[PDB]
């Protein structure tokens, strides 16, 4: 998997 | 803009 | 207190 | 969106 | 001074 | 409050 | 190329 | 769980 | 040992 | 090679 | 000692 | 210059 930082703004690190 | 680090505790990166 | 990076997955750090 | 980390070496955070 | 991350996009850390 | 990266040199993420 | 944070668990910023 | 930075000495973030 | 991010508030990593 | 964070001030890391 | 970010490529911190 | 992470043991980024 990969650690991806979703910038929804705000930036969260979720693993995929 | 600049990436502000808010914390309400949990810290989250966010923009302005 | 410490800064723990919690894994509810998204990683959020919070001050416990 | 997600914060991509480009590197052309120097690494820079950027969005998509 | 302060370390501020200017999101110009792309995010750079410059001290002010 | 926010996470401020002071730079008084060295850098510390003090909280304010 | 980009800086990819693999998660195969532990996380490593390998480059690709 | 929570991210843990093991001091193998190198440092690796692992999810425990 | 592990790298743990204590809080004093200012957040500093230390090897325990 | 190492990842040095250069100080041309803005902090950029690059792989020298 | 100092925390130096070596490159193997994968970037890992180690205490030298 | 370049950011250096001194291992005081705690770790502090200082500009040398
Ligand atoms: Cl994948
Ligand atoms: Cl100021």
């Amino acid at each position: 998997a990969k650690l991806v930082f979703f910038a929804e703004a705000c930036i969260i690190g979720c693993m995929v």
